[PDB]
């Protein structure tokens, strides 16, 4: 049998619900999201390092003269100076490559499509404690020792990343680097290669050779600086400290975890075996609700216990059924006389749920104080809900207010009425 | 946890207060003042005989 709920995307909340159906009690489930991740799908175009200029010794003739032709290098220059250390010649000829240590040193520019969606769950339900994951989609199943699982899509998409990215040393940083072939001097990206090792390097450095002037031999050249090293001068600071979820980075495939963010629809197909019936399912009545505290919004801030009359001695299933507020623990343990405590939950200043302590519902009503504790460590977990977050005397008052301002005017049609029947 | 009330000042007369902290319990609170000088400031013009 399946049953469909929602949780809201914060990490390691559970979620009580019930799964009823006839014949059996209505059984426990609690479904929690763990550490969650997402991966988008990368493409590395290249990797770029700083860049050392060989210019290799030169090639002189005195009587005759030089032509040069190509090779296959990076970044060339070679040319043909004339009558010089006195018709000499001379073959002034230079190029560059990669520095002396890629493999530690090296970024890649990478461009990220979108992600898949990951999850954690860890499912309880009766005493079947249970460690998931699922691909958050709505086909694939969440397959436990019998059990199948569905994460249904997300109800808002998001992404830390961007359309493209650079990976560093271990840092992700938002930065549009040039396209591959399409390389400008003294910026990002002076040198390309489509891998560590792979050749067909690319450049452009703005390298000028200029002609030997002096009483021995030289080769003089001048050039543009390393624009790879004229973007570690003014990197900002990287996606660990300015993504919009509290999403860390991790890059060994390239993934981003642990966001806050949306709610995931999720469907459960429950295993027959674990069905308990209404035989042994402990029937309660004579339900009272007494409510303590009810110090909302934090974690467990509501106190309420249960005079209640039992038939029998069992570990029952309670549970809260309007979305204002959820309860803890889902099993207790009952006797003839007891007084066993909940701990509601809510995220209103209304304490106004009902309480199903084996499917048997009750009601507890009372009002909540807001908490003196400005900050917490711990997330939420509720939501909130207009027509449940106005108070209940702000409502006596505007519904007060407005029917003073409405049963006059209705007072004056009615005049109309009066008067157009007597006249 | 912050609490902030009002001490009469009268020596060896206790006196009592609530502290709670929504989620607890409360729990009682005699506080007394078992002594109280005052000093001022002081430097000395002259000494006579």
């Amino acid at each position: 049998f399946e049953h469909a709920t929602t949780v809201p995307n914060v990490p390691r909340i559970p979620y009580k619900a019930l799964v009823e159906r006839a014949g059996y009690a209505p059984l426990n489930l609690e479904i929690t999201v763990m550490s969650s991740e997402l991966i988008p799908s990368t493409n590395l175009e290249y990797v770029t390092c700083k860049y050392t200029t060989v210019v290799p010794s030169p090639k002189v003739k005195c009587c005759g003269t030089l032509e040069c032709s190509s090779a296959r290098h990076a970044d060339y220059n070679c040319k043909v100076f004339g009558g010089v250390y006195p018709e000499n010649s001379q073959m002034s000829e230079a190029y560059v490559e990669f520095s002396a240590d890629c493999a530690a040193d090296h970024a890649q520019a990478v461009k990220v499509h979108t992600a898949a969606l990951k999850a954690g769950l860890r499912i309880v339900y009766g005493n079947t404690t249970s460690m998931l994951d699922v691909y958050v989609n709505g086909v694939t199943p969440g397959t436990s020792k019998d059990l199948k699982v569905i994460a249904g899509p997300i109800s808002a998409a998001y992404t830390p990343f961007d359309h493209k990215v650079i990976i560093h040393k271990g840092k992700v940083y938002n930065y549009d680097f040039p396209e591959y072939g399409a390389m400008k001097p003294g910026a990002f990206g002076d040198i390309q290669a489509t891998s560590l090792t792979s050749n067909d390097l690319i450049a452009n450095t703005d390298i000028r050779l200029l002609k030997p002037s002096a009483k021995n031999v030289h080769v003089p050249y001048t050039q543009a600086a390393s624009g790879f090293e004229m973007w570690k001068n003014n990197s900002g600071r990287p996606l660990q400290e300015t993504a919009p979820f509290g999403c860390q980075i991790a890059v060994n495939p390239l993934r981003a975890v642990d966001c806050a963010y949306g709610n995931i629809p999720i469907s459960l197909d429950i295993p027959n075996a674990a069905f308990v019936r209404v035989s042994d399912a402990p029937l309660v009545t004579a339900l009272k609700c007494e409510v303590g505290e009810c110090v909302y919004s934090a974690d467990f801030g509501g106190i309420a216990t249960l005079q209640y009359s039992s038939d029998r001695e069992g570990q029952c299933s309670v549970h809260s059924h309007s979305s204002t507020a959820t309860l803890q623990e889902s099993t207790v343990h009952v006797l003839q006389k007891g007084g066993a405590t909940i701990h509601f939950s809510t995220a209103s200043p209304q304490a106004n749920f009902i309480v199903s302590l084996c499917g048997k519902k009750t009601t507890c009503n009372a009002e909540c104080k807001p908490p003196a504790d400005h900050i917490v460590n711990v997330p939420h977990k509720n939501d909130q809900e207009f027509q449940a977050a106005v108070s209940q005397t702000s409502w006596s008052w505007l519904f007060a207010l407005f029917g003073g301002a409405s049963s006059l005017l209705v007072i004056g049609v009615m005049i109309f009425a009066c008067s157009a029947l007597l006249t």
